């Protein structure tokens, strides 16, 4: 041991790891599709022709091409999200963590990484399945999927650049688990997708894709949903951007297919560079190349499918963090530094609004100003206001609204409001419970003793881990043993959600009702 | 400015309030000084006086001891009486807004202080603001406390018990017969009180004698069903006798013991009061309300249990940290000066202080239920606070509301959780017992006063909600886009949180803990 | 108590003492008390609680409280309707004439045998022919159960509600 699994594609060697005085077998870097190179760039992921021999699956594989956030070189806070393996066009691999001893029929969890469809990789320390396998005895799988232009370049209906390639990657990863996980003792019949930010959005898209209906069982959505403003691109911009990219690399043409031929020949880095520029103005949140209505993976605008109950029927767990917005302020909002406590002026608030809502009518920005700056004298007012604006508009509202409309079609849905600030959080107090900073608690990182999270925090993680685990296994996110708070189903009438924190978890109603009325009812009209 | 009361005339006095006038009638007598031969008796009718009564200074507070743990400290002293103690103290105040209103809803205040202490003249009970801002009439009275008010010799008309309660009731009758002359509407009367004040309010709901003397009720941190609020007919006696012995008043003819005591000096009585029990607690209400078969016609838990009370709306609520205030009067480790971190050993010690008579097992359960930690230094400090909070205030409070609403009435419940920034006690005591009263009487509305803007708003809101509750039986603030305050049903048990940030609607206040106090503890 | 709850905190054993020895003077008090303690804690409560939680997921469940002492019971009166001493009535042993169970007892067994048989066959433990008591479904709300004995079988609610609260809610915490 020496431990080999016989996948319907070939053999793969794992590697034992120690976890809290236990063994977990890790299979890192298994290829699930055929490297999408040269002639395959911009295409749907291709079948894997069975390899002969043993695949040594003992190091994370190459992350996919992407730009790297370099606002704060050396800063953990920002860098912990940067890829930690070689960027490459060759990146369609996935990881599996089965607990040891090999389990009989384990529920499988599949992770999908966030990062605006532009950045991300499964190999991040915060996405380490090894703990979940150890503690809740499930199999955890994660995959890498193409991002930015390379994964979502869209030339509508044109099979050369049909769009949503990254999404199809994910899907092929699901098929893989479908055909193989049993060999590791996984139960293909009990599969729960979960992701965060674009990850969550992807999870939600899978609920809508018929292609995915049967590739999984349940779904968890952490800070994100397709109906978020940043998540889907109109078939119009999709084109404008594909063309803009073409111009920007001297690839303009007559035969459309030729433009793809052209681009198929540029250097990854030359593409990665211009991506930033295919829109007139951008935001800290610009998702330049994302999912589109391709009439393949997505068969119609998804708000319509959601609206009219056209999606997998099953339970869902959904939730957000107390301060989704803050993380972004520091990438362009005048007055905001990660270093000063970023008190800003009314004048600057107006300024911040211009940054996050570039194309929005002057009236539109006025309404936002008006709704959020109706003060309850206090210095931080405008600072926090702009936070919530971004928070509420990009994450918390579309999140809530998805949950709402989904449960209307008769399914159980649970909602959480995560409101705990890791005490090891490298960013400043004021950014509060930040976007993406619950992931570590979900993957159970605080369970690691020599790690310096607090006792409070170890407990919390242990609880969440269980709730999630349970939700995966039985479609019910209860913690039944340590006298916990019962987590109520989210009905479209009363709209209850559970708060997650180290003190007391409480049951509450109608999260951000006031604000989301504005974002949901009024603002789409300006 | 003269009013023609069915007893005589009384001169008011104009006062300036937020660029407005309010007429104050301080010190109106409502009964006949209970002196010598009247000591320990039900309050006596007022023989109409001839002439004008100048009602322009607060009257004498009633006899009582004075908290002297912290001489010079505002925190404790602000509650001490601010007028001469006297056996002659049955007077009451009215604050009508100016101009004299037509049919104003009236609010009657009842002061707390364990039935042992208190007086209407306290700065924090100043009705002048409420009259000004919500255009209601505010009345408050003084009632006998301690032995002098509640000395009980069951069924013996010489010391029939609950005298102070009857005082209060006579004050109600007074408003009943007179408030119209000040443009009060006797038909729309809301009682409100706090601590023993609240408990009195609740007792009034049970007294048939009071059924018709008022309309609605508000109960702030307190309810008769609280452990400290009613005395068994047995202790009532043991204590009346103990007091007799302690002043050489023991006897054969019972009436003679009253004769004896009727002759000792107020101070001599006040002194021994502290001692009529074997051991005491910071919360000992030595001479309180009892089942007198007059004011209370049967044990009140039974009356509450079987829906024998005035049917009407009620507003009930408590503060985040009811317990802390008392820790500093005997709990080993607790000072108002150090941040009072204490040890497991000391916690056990604290328990002995607050539950003297309780079985060794009984104290163990308490230890067990509250010290099941979630490593943190303050644990035991906070635990002991909650224990006192939950047991003496928060649970009986909740349980009252619950049982009361079962009989088909609208009830609203609040959890007041804001710490006045002008709070003289230390941070750790948090939102303390009795420190919402100021926000109710709208003290933060006073600009030159240094409460925060946050705080002015809050008070403005409460004042309105209360005011509204008094007027229409509904504690809503309908105009400033406020949170709707849901009715408290026995099923879902929703309450409204009151604070400067966001007021929220929540369920099942302290469900875990009160199960223990309500279901388990009465059995140990 | 020390014998049956060896590892249990001193407090824990105190609670048990306290809950069960709140007498209604009678000599057997403590004897019966300790019986019920073991009865309630090891059998009757976990039994009831299982039934409860199981029926919550929408299934029909029936509950019986067997309260007849075989007249051929080799143990002493005081041990009463003992653990395991309904088995013989379920397998119909009293149906054997030359066996010296009473007539009362033959009937009873015949009834149980039928109810069981029926329950096996049709998922309903009724005895439909001899004008019997209908055996109600056990709902998590009203918690009805049927008593089994030679005199009259009755329908009752909330078996040992008082005690099982203690065993189910409180005791797992000590
Ligand atoms: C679609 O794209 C056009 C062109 O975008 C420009 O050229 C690209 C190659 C890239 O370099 C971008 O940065 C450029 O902006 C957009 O037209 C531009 O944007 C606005 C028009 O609203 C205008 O201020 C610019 O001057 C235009 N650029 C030029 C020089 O033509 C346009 O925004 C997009 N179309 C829509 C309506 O989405
Ligand atoms: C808060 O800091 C921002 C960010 O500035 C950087 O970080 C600071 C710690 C400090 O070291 C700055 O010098 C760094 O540049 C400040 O934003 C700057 O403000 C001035 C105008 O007021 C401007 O000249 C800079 O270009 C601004 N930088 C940007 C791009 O916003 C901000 O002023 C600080 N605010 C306060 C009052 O604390
Ligand atoms: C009722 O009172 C008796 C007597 O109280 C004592 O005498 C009073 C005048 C006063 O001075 C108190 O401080 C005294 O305690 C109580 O009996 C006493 O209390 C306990 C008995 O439980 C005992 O330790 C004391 O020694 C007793 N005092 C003496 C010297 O007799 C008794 O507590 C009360 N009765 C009940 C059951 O409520
Ligand atoms: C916290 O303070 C209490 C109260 O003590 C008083 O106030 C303090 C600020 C300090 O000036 C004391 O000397 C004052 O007496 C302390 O309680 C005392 O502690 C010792 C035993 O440890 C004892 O000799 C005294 O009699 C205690 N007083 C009483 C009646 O409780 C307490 O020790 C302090 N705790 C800490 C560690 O901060
Ligand atoms: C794969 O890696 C393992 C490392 O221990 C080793 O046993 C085996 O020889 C390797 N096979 C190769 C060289 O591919
Ligand atoms: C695993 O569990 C499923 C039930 O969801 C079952 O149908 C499947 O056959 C099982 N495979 C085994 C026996 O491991
Ligand atoms: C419950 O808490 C205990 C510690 O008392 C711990 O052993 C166990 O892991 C916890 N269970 C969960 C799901 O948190
Ligand atoms: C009562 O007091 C007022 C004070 O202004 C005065 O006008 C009046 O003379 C007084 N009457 C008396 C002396 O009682
Ligand atoms: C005062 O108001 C009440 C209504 O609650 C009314 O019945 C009473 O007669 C009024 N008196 C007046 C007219 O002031
Ligand atoms: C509502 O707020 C306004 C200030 O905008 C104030 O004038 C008014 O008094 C408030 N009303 C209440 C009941 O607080
Ligand atoms: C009903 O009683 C009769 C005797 O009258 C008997 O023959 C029959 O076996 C009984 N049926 C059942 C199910 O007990
Ligand atoms: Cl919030």
């Amino acid at each position: 041991d020496d431990i080999i699994i016989a996948t319907k594609n070939g053999k793969v060697r794992g590697m034992q790891l120690t976890v809290f005085g236990g063994t977990v077998t890790a299979f890192l870097g298994i290829p699930y599709a055929q490297p999408p190179l040269g002639r395959l760039r911009f295409k749907k992921p291709q079948s894997l022709t069975k390899w002969s021999d043993i695949w040594n699956a003992t190091k994370y594989a190459n992350s996919c091409c992407q730009n790297i956030d370099q606002s704060f070189p050396g800063f953990h806070g920002s860098e912990m999200w940067n890829p930690n393996t070689d960027l490459s066009e060759d990146c369609l691999y996935l990881n599996v963590w089965i607990p040891a001893p090999k389990p009989k029929n384990a529920t499988v969890l599949i992770w999908i990484y966030g990062g605006g469809f532009q950045t991300g990789t499964s190999s991040l320390h915060v996405y380490d399945g090894k703990f979940l396998a150890r503690v809740e005895r499930v199999i955890v799988v994660s995959m890498n999927y193409r991002v930015g232009a390379l994964g979502f370049l869209a030339l509508p209906g044109n099979p050369e650049a049909p769009g949503n390639m990254g999404l199809f990657d994910q899907q092929l990863a699901l098929q893989w688990v479908q055909k193989n996980i049993a060999a590791f003792g996984g139960n293909p019949k009990s599969v729960t997708l979960f992701g965060e930010s674009a990850g969550a959005a992807s999870v939600s898209l899978h609920l809508l894709s018929p292609g995915s209906h049967s590739l999984f069982t349940r779904a968890i959505l952490q800070s994100g949903s397709f109906n978020a403003p940043w998540a889907v691109t109109s078939l119009y911009e999709a084109r404008n951007r594909t063309l803009n990219l073409a111009k920007l690399t001297g690839c303009s043409r007559e035969n459309e297919t030729e433009i793809i031929k052209c681009l198929r020949n540029k250097d990854p880095q030359e593409i990665l560079l211009n991506e930033a520029f295919v829109v007139p103005y951008g935001t800290p949140l610009s998702v330049n190349f994302g999912p589109t209505v391709d009439g393949d993976f997505l068969t119609d605008m998804p708000d319509i499918l959601l609206e009219l109950g056209q999606f997998k029927k099953t339970q869902i767990l959904v939730g957000v963090n107390k301060d989704e917005g803050t993380a972004f302020l520091v990438y362009g909002a005048p007055g905001f530094s990660k270093d000063n406590n970023s008190i800003i002026t009314r004048k600057e608030f107006q300024e911040g609004l211009k940054i996050f809502f570039p194309g929005v009518s002057e009236f539109g920005k006025e309404s936002i100003l008006f709704h959020y700056t109706d003060w309850v004298q206090r210095p931080e007012n405008y600072r926090e206001a702009l936070g919530d604006v971004v928070g509420d508009y990009n994450f918390i509202c579309p999140a809530l609204e998805f949950t709402k409309k989904f449960s209307e079609w008769g399914n159980n849905a649970f909602f959480y409001y995560f409101e705990h600030r890791s005490s090891k959080l490298p960013w400043p107090e004021w950014m509060g419970v930040m976007h993406g900073y619950e992931i570590e608690f979900v993957f159970g990182l605080p369970l690691e003793r020599r790690d310096n999270y607090t006792k409070a925090e170890e407990i919390l993680s242990r609880s969440i881990v269980k709730r999630w685990a349970n939700f995966a296994k039985y479609g019910n996110p209860q913690e039944t043993q340590n006298n916990s708070t019962s987590w109520p189903v989210f009905k479209s009438t009363e709209q209850k959600y559970l708060t997650l924190n180290t003190e007391s978890t409480r049951i509450m109603t109608k999260l951000r009702a006031q604000q989301c009325r504005f974002w949901t009812s009024f603002f789409p009209k300006v």
